[PDB]
């Protein structure tokens, strides 16, 4: 199988 | 503010 | 007698 | 994905 | 901040 | 199959 | 001839 | 995952 996530939170 | 990501997962 | 069979499961 | 295979029984 | 998450995959 | 799961964030 | 076989796959 | 295969040949 193959995955890709980005999360970038910002504050 | 400023953000950059790439992803390309294969399969 | 002949026998001939080809499996490739893939996840 | 890539596969390749052969099969060639004789009787 | 409070987060919940739950995964269970099967197979 | 089976399957259990709770979460119950607060804030 | 005489043949019995019991299978009960679970999942 | 869950399989279950019987074969009985006779000759």
């Amino acid at each position: 199988y193959t995955i890709a996530a980005l999360l970038s939170p910002y504050s």
